[PDB]
């Protein structure tokens, strides 16, 4: 099974947001617009925005997973290296296996799916901060996406879905993610090839 990546902002008016971080080969997390693409470094805190409008029922949640974004590798569970999965880095609420994390929020919970196998993190949706107009996830991404044996240059979406207490679909949005070891340096490359094809 594929999971949808349809874009939808259903009743709520859902979709997703991000800072305007630049370029300078400093930047540990960058996103193009151009490209829907967020480019990071090895699990760096990654924000991003959740916009709506109109507030959704309690126990609404946020669900993020990756799949792979090329027709020929879809189908196969994106997931940690078989370094990466060993490596002891838990911080006590993500399997070691899982490539997506939510960085601090004690309500996260992580699933491994009984039928397709694939793996996401779920999070009580919130509303904003007192003084902010949107709510912000921090995401973690485990693995480069050159890690061998596992996303192996392949790359990759995060879908990120809005679900009511059972599951149900509500809204869905998606970008794709390069993590690697100079986002910004890479922002720019693949922001130049694409203004020249
Ligand atoms: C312009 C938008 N107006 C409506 C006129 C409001 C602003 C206030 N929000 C509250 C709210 C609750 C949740 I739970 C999650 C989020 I993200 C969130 O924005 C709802 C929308
Ligand atoms: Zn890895």
């Amino acid at each position: 099974s594929v999971p949808s990546q349809k874009t939808y902002q259903g009743s709520y008016g859902f979709r997703l947001g991000f800072l305007h971080s630049g370029t300078a080969k400093s930047v540990t997390c960058t996103y193009s617009p151009a490209l829907n693409k967020l480019f990071c470094q090895l699990a760096k805190t990654c924000p991003v925005q959740l916009w709506v409008d109109s507030t959704p029922p309690p126990g609404t949640r946020v669900r993020a997973m990756a799949i792979y974004k090329q027709s020929q590798h879809m189908t196969e569970v994106v997931r940690r290296c078989p370094h990466h999965e060993r490596c002891s880095d838990s911080d006590g609420l993500a399997p070691p296996q899982h490539l997506i994390r939510v960085e601090g929020n004690l309500r996260a919970e992580y699933l491994d799916d009984r039928n397709t196998f694939r793996h996401s993190v779920v999070v009580p949706c919130e509303p904003p901060e007192v003084g902010s107009d949107c709510t912000t996830i921090h995401y973690n991404y485990m693995c480069y996406s050159s890690c061998m044996g596992g996303m192996n240059r392949r790359p990759i979406l995060t879908i990120i879905t809005l679900e009511d207490s059972s599951g149900n679909l509500l809204g869905r949005d998606s970008f794709e993610v390069r993590v690697c070891a100079c986002p910004g340096r890479d922002r720019r490359t693949e922001e130049e090839n694409l203004r020249k094809k």
